[PDB]
């Protein structure tokens, strides 16, 4: 579990900050409200797939995890791979689908709870 400050310390050594023009708070936020900062969390979808890591990415598309049929592992990665206290797997997964045409829209609570905002809040006070 991450400080928030931590959190965005790491994300900027991992090369978010302003990757694919989205500011270190975007990733921040993003991070607090689908995970709590907690590289463990994970959270079953209704369709059966799962959401893994501290961006909650789906094993429908990203990772694998052994039991999402049908679906795709473009991260190439087990999904296990984002729970792991070294963030580098899920930034690394995190960039490619941020790439993917709908930039931080792939996050649900990005899209309803941090774009728009004062996203910069969630970054004051850090030493980075
Ligand atoms: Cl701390
Ligand atoms: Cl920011
Ligand atoms: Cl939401
Ligand atoms: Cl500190
Ligand atoms: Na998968």
């Amino acid at each position: 579990v991450f400080g928030r400050c931590e959190l965005a310390a790491a994300m900027k050594r991992h090369g978010l900050d302003n990757y694919r023009g989205y500011s270190l708070g975007n990733w921040v936020c993003a991070a607090k409200f689908e995970s709590n900062f907690n590289t463990q969390a994970t959270n079953r979808n209704t369709d059966g797939s799962t959401d893994y890591g501290i961006l909650q990415i789906n094993s429908r598309w990203w990772c694998n995890d052994g039991r999402t049929p049908g679906s795709r592992n473009l991260c190439n990665i087990p999904c296990s791979a984002l729970l792991s206290s070294d963030i580098t797997a899920s930034v690394n997964c995190a960039k490619k689908i941020v790439s993917d045409g709908n930039g931080m829209n792939a996050w649900v609570a990005w899209r309803n709870r941090c774009k728009g905002t004062d996203v910069q809040a969630w970054i004051r006070g850090c030493r980075l």
